[PDB]
């Protein structure tokens, strides 16, 4: 709606199907911050991960999932703000029934790159979504 | 806080021409972020202030219609899906159009770097001009 779909997300950092375009890459470091938005089809969602940053969400429309690791997960929707802190590990996505879509900040960008790890598996998204 | 408000709190003709709506979504009272976030509605007409950030500022509009414009510049149209990169310490207004609201998000970069400085209105005269026949 706000945005066109950006361009296909790696399957290195993403599980399924999703989309980003970047809004702005800071490319000259003038802003320490870069902005994205975001479409995560249906099931599909981020590898579990981390920023050395505060990373901050604004979901624009749909249903999706936020979880730090050890925590239960919580359910998106528009107009929701997720406050993602620095170093969390943490994954984000779609619902199993429907899309996803946000706005995406990164937060002093300078203290350094997003660290990726495993993905979700199967079993860890069944049991943070299945029924809710 | 801004949540107990149906549209946010009312602009402060402080720092607002005009009927202005504010909600902030990310404060940062903890500062984990250095940055701030915040969704604004311009009425027909409303705009902020001349000021600028140190830390600079993004726009993204989501809907509507507004005007942005830095000092000595010609104003630039905005509608929904624009980006707008303002850089530290330029100094700048934005708002709606004479017609038509505008609703944005902002970001309030690198905050550490101090607080908004707020200069004059925007006269009548420089909003007719940025924006008449636009």
């Amino acid at each position: 709606d706000i945005f066109e779909r950006g361009s296909k997300g790696s399957s290195d950092f993403f599980t399924g199907n999703v989309w980003v375009k970047m809004l702005v890459t800071d490319e000259n470091g003038v802003f320490n911050t870069q902005v994205y938005d975001v479409v995560f089809e249906p099931g599909a969602r981020t590898h579990w991960h981390s920023h050395p940053g505060g990373q901050i969400l604004i979901v624009t429309r749909g249903k999706g999932f936020y979880q730090e690791r050890g925590k239960p997960a919580r359910i998106l929707k528009k107009g929701d703000v997720v406050e993602i802190p620095p170093n969390v590990v943490h994954w984000h996505g779609a619902a199993p029934d429907e899309e996803l879509v946000h706005i995406g900040i990164s937060t002093q960008v300078h203290l350094g790159p997003a660290e990726w790890l495993g993905s979700v598996t199967e079993e860890e998204y069944r049991k943070a979504t299945e029924g809710k």
